[PDB]
């Protein structure tokens, strides 16, 4: 039934641990790959650089503050209404009404106004010139376009009425926490999909997602926008051994790391000395080789040198238990017993991991047992990726697993996120010199000479590394399980989308 019924209907159903969330692409809770299926930006950012999309040609003034966009005249939203310069203006205006939500993306701080020149010409006026503007208008959020007809009283910051975009699929039926359909858009202006329907199906990871893939109740799987893979290696081995599934892994795209909350004045992780101690207690070589079964390489710094503007080797603290012990002694956390104490309190920490990531869970369990030998009670907590993200915002954590944001985002956007409420500001909020460091991040984004810019990033990361906020563990990639007879599965530069409209023969 399952796998052939879905080939006959030209259908993917993919397994995921979480629902698609709030499909308003002007905010950030909704699934990134889902939103990349229905919404589109003016321009896209390929490996060849900027390529036209909803804007076909565009002009740039000499002073660099005015961008003129000539728009396709053959684009309609999923509700019928036309995409035109007016539509572009209302969208960008609605986003800038809520620009506090977006300050991690510098372009939102410089957008002065949007002006309609005529039916299909729209003019973007900035307050300074800024060459990443094209790059940031190509991001999947927030500068993508929703049918103005769905605006709430001309606004999007407080939600939308329907979720109508210009993409190759349209949102169909969606059962909260159960499923969401992505029906082929027959009116799509560009490369029309060959699949009739991609459906998200929500279910726990582990055996229950493996079995559903084996029956063909789902036939597809990819690591989600929080880096969670619903199928571990052995499940991939068995799914390959059916002769029914293929598996593709992308180039490395990110660094997975432990995030340490310098702001949690509650806990010893607000003490720099302790942060430097535990940064010596993470045996990344053995994690990458035994815990992750060789599927990821160890990461020694936060951004690998294949990353733009990273031109330095800056290896972080190595696994060294003797250094760890002396730093904890220096901080007042002595061994009484093997447990470590200070002012009549045992050294405890609360660590958080995605309960849907089997690899985060096993890493959390390995670290718990390692930390016990040091005298630290590591209390580990398995939660949804969405609860992890909110702790990341509220700061209510001591340690958590996370990862960098990938090839389109590292290092510049991730580093900006060091000071963003919806980024990693909670974790850096306890650094004494955070004012200087935060101002360096704003300044580094102004430097045009690459080497002196690369040095600005280097000095920033050097201090962040010395503060022990981020313990890099391994380099993650994008993994896709797909029917063996499904063609044209490839990767973009983003870990947050897949060319669903290109895949074929199933
Ligand atoms: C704005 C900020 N970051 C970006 C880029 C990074 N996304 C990853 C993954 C993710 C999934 N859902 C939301 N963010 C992250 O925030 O860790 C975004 O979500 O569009 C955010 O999530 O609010
Ligand atoms: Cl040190
Ligand atoms: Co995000």
């Amino acid at each position: 039934m399952g796998l052939e019924e879905k080939k006959e209907n030209k259908q993917l159903t993919y397994t995921t641990v979480k629902d698609i969330g709030d499909m308003n692409p002007h905010v950030y809770g909704g699934s990134m790959s889902a939103e990349s299926m229905i919404y589109e930006p003016l321009v896209r950012n390929t490996k060849d650089g900027i390529k036209p999309l909803l804007a076909k040609k565009w002009d740039v003034s000499e002073d660099g503050k005015t961008y003129t966009f000539h728009l396709r005249d053959d684009v309609k939203f999923h509700d019928g209404t036309p995409f035109d310069a007016d539509a572009v203006k209302k969208n960008i205006d609605a986003v800038q009404e809520n620009k506090k939500l977006h300050s991690w993306l510098k372009i939102s701080t410089l957008i002065d106004n949007v002006k309609v020149k005529d039916k299909y010409t729209v003019e973007l006026n900035l307050k300074e010139a800024y060459q990443p503007a094209l790059a940031e208008l190509a991001m999947p959020r927030p500068y993508v376009f929703v049918s103005p007809k769905d605006f709430k009283n001309g606004t999007t910051k407080d939600g939308v009425k329907k979720f109508d975009g210009t993409g190759p699929f349209k949102l169909g039926e969606h059962k909260k926490d159960e499923s969401a359909d992505f029906n082929k858009n027959d009116q799509y202006w560009g490369e029309k999909s060959k699949l009739n329907k991609v459906q998200a199906k929500v279910m726990p990871a582990g055996e229950t997602a493996f079995l559903s893939m084996k029956k063909g109740e789902t036939n597809f799987a990819f690591t989600d926008d929080r880096g969670t893979d619903s199928l571990d290696k052995d499940s991939l081995k068995q799914l390959k051994d059916t002769g029914d599934y293929q598996v593709k892994r992308s180039q490395p795209m990110n660094t997975k790391m432990l995030v340490v909350n310098s702001g949690k004045k509650d806990n010893a992780v607000s003490d720099k000395t302790v942060r430097q101690a535990i940064g010596h207690m993470v045996n990344r070589d053995k994690i990458a080789k035994e815990i992750l079964d060789g599927q990821e390489k160890p990461a020694t710094q936060l951004f690998a040198k294949n990353v733009t503007d990273i031109n330095f080797d800056m290896p972080t603290r190595k696994y060294d238990l003797k250094k760890a012990e002396s730093l904890l002694d220096e901080a007042g956390w002595k061994k009484g017993s093997d447990v470590r104490q200070k002012d009549g309190k045992n050294l405890e920490m609360a660590m958080y991991y995605d309960k849907g990531s089997s690899s985060q869970k096993e890493q959390a369990e390995y670290l718990q047992a390692e930390f016990k030998k040091m005298g630290i009670k590591l209390n580990i907590n398995g939660e949804t990726s969405d609860k992890i993200a909110e702790r990341r915002t509220s700061g209510d954590y001591d340690l958590m697993f996370n990862q960098t944001w990938g090839l389109l985002y590292d290092p510049q956007s991730t580093i900006a996120a060091f000071k963003a409420k919806n980024g990693y500001e909670s974790a850096t909020s306890g650094i004494e010199n955070k004012d200087k460091i935060y101002n360096s991040i704003d300044d580094a984004f102004k430097i045009q000479n690459g080497k002196e810019r690369s040095d600005a990033y280097k000095n920033i990361l050097k201090q962040i590394d010395d503060e022990g906020i981020f313990i890099p563990i391994s380099h993650g990639s994008m993994t896709v399980v797909a029917p063996k007879d499904l063609e044209k599965v490839s990767f973009t530069q983003s870990q947050y989308e897949l060319p669903f409209n290109e895949m074929q023969y199933k």
